[PDB]
Parts: C-alpha cells; sequence; structure tokens
C-alpha cells in the first residue's frame, strides 16, 4: 500500500486509494492541507498510483520541490517505484513529504473473497493459495477452522502473524473510510494491528514458533497428503516425517518401529483405536501451544 504522510503541529497521514487523484497544497480544497507555509502553493503537488509495478505518478505544480536534491520544474512529472522510504522536499522551510511503499499481502480465507477488490484498491494484496512468496498476515479464525487445514500450521512455522478475520473487515468497514476523514492513518493502522481481541493466539509469531522445538527427534507418521506436502513444513523443526497410503501401511511401520520409539500419527480424525491415539494437525497444534503433546505421541 501507499501512505503519504508530512508535518500546534499535526502530523497527517493517510493511505492511498488507486485511481484517485490525490493533492497537496494550502488550499482549502486539497484532500492534504498543508497549513502556515507561503512557499506552499494553492495545488502545490499532485499524484495517483495504478494497479511492484504499482508505482506512483506526480506532477510538480509548485515553485520549489525537490526530489533526492533534484529541483522540480513547474510541471514536471516524476514518479516514486514500488526499497525503504521515499521523501520530497517542498517549499523554502522544506516541508518533508514522505511516500512509503508498504507491500502488505494477505493469506485469507474463501469466504471474505467479497472483501478483495477494496482491499486491492488501497494496496493491500490478498492470496488464497498458500503459493511460493510468503504472505506478511494470515487472516485465520482457529479454533474455528478445518481440522486438518495446513493454514494455521504453515503460518505458525512461517513466523506469519495471525489475525481473526474481523480485523480484515473491522480494516475495510472502519479505519479505512475514517483515515480519510480524520489523517491519521498510522496510528489506526497501528491500533487495529496491536488490538489484542484481533490475535489468533496469545504469544508472538516467533514466540509460537519456539513451543514447536519440543519436537526435537520424534518420528511424524501420517495420513494425509496436504497441501505444501506436510514434511516441507515440518522440515524446518528436523523432524522425520513418514506418509504412508492408508492407515493400514503406517500400522504396519509401527510394528517394524523399535520398542519405546516415540511417534504420533496425524490422521483424519481425533480418536483413540487399537490402543494407539490417533490426532488431526488442528488438535496437535493446539497440543502443542497448550504443551498436551504428552497426552497425544505414543511409544512402541
Amino acid at each position: 500500500m501507499w501512505v503519504v504522510r508530512y508535518q500546534s503541529i499535526s502530523f497527517i497521514s493517510c493511505c492511498l486509494q488507486a485511481f484517485k487523484t490525490y493533492s497537496i497544497g494550502r488550499s482549502s480544497k486539497n484532500p492534504l492541507i498543508i497549513k502556515n507555509d507561503k512557499s506552499i502553493s494553492r495545488q502545490h503537488i499532485t499524484f495517483k498510483w495504478e494497479i511492484k509495478h504499482s508505482s506512483l505518478c506526480l506532477v510538480n505544480k509548485g515553485k520549489l520541490t525537490s526530489l533526492n536534491k533534484k529541483f522540480m520544474k513547474v510541471g514536471e512529472t516524476f514518479t516514486i517505484n514500488a526499497l525503504k522510504s521515499t521523501i520530497i522536499e517542498l517549499g523554502t522551510t522544506p516541508i518533508r513529504i514522505e511516500f512509503e511503499w508498504i507491500n502488505e499481502v494477505w493469506n485469507i480465507p474463501p469466504h471474505l473473497t467479497q472483501f478483495r477488490t477494496m482491499l486491492s484498491e488501497y494496496g493491500i494484496s490478498t492470496e488464497i493459495s498458500i503459493n511460493d512468496i510468503p504472505a506478511n498476515l494470515m487472516i485465520s479464525d482457529y479454533p474455528k477452522s478445518e481440522d486438518n487445514s495446513i493454514r494455521e500450521l504453515y503460518a505458525l512455522v512461517s513466523t506469519i502473524p495471525m489475525k481473526k478475520s474481523r480485523f480484515l473487515m473491522e480494516l475495510c468497514n472502519t479505519l479505512l473510510p475514517t483515515s480519510k476523514t480524520n489523517l491519521k492513518f498510522d496510528e489506526m493502522w497501528n491500533d487495529m494491528i496491536s488490538n489484542p481481541e484481533y490475535n489468533v493466539f496469545d504469544f508472538d509469531p516467533n514466540i509460537l514458533l519456539s513451543k514447536f522445538m519440543r519436537l526435537n527427534n520424534i518420528r511424524v507418521l501420517t495420513t494425509i497428503k496436504s497441501e505444501p506436502r506436510l514434511s516441507s513444513l515440518l522440515r524446518t523443526f528436523n523432524i522425520n516425517l513418514f506418509a504412508f497410503d492408508n492407515i493400514d501401511s503406517l500400522y504396519k511401520y509401527v510394528d517394524s518401529l523399535e520398542a519405546s520409539t516415540e511417534y504420533l500419527i496425524l490422521t483424519t480424525t481425533d480418536k483413540k483405536e487399537n490402543g494407539k491415539i490417533l490426532c488431526t494437525i488442528k488438535t496437535m497444534l493446539t497440543s502443542i501451544i497448550d504443551g498436551t503433546l504428552s497426552a497425544v505421541i505414543n511409544m512402541k
């Protein structure tokens, strides 16, 4: 997303909506007024971007406007590319205006498809396949989520932060139209992003992953042919992952394994059977984060 920010001193910030032609000046008719500076024209500078690749297009309408020390001629068109921030200095006393590209890509559940267009209109990208280039935010409704979902698994192991879906809907419903009405986008974002009632879990991502190390050296034996083929996610935690065509083929292996060998079995279903204890991803996750794994591993 594109954020612009500048400047009783009032810190103003605002999320740039695509295709809208924005403008900074002293004239009241601007979306973003700079007060208290005569070096600032009626309409001093304008800009709009459209759907990396989401570059910003600016055109200087004011007397003094400097980008990285090179000075715009009145009317000159210049652009800012979609790293870090970029600042353009305006006026005699330089008023420093900052344009940041915050490449936000969110992984969302399918029922929230109705919000994708809006999110993209404000530079928040969404995805449904866990794809390959990681996302920075996983919208998830765990524990109210499919029992053999790999999504929470993928994010927990990828230290991607997980937030309830109301976070997504509150952002679109509230802080988006309001950031316009009060030029404090940055404060709202950081309230919403640090507000705990949108958190799925009680610990920071990397702390969550820390609870994932008691796996240590253990055999994980599974009936599940998964999206990012599981073994990948768990190659991280350096764990012997073993897959079987039907729970038959897996029960075979247990007899072959020596006694007092530790294993758990990740199956379609939570239930005890043949003395052994069979669990699913969601139960394994939960026992890990809770620490109650012991009541789920078996030994031979």
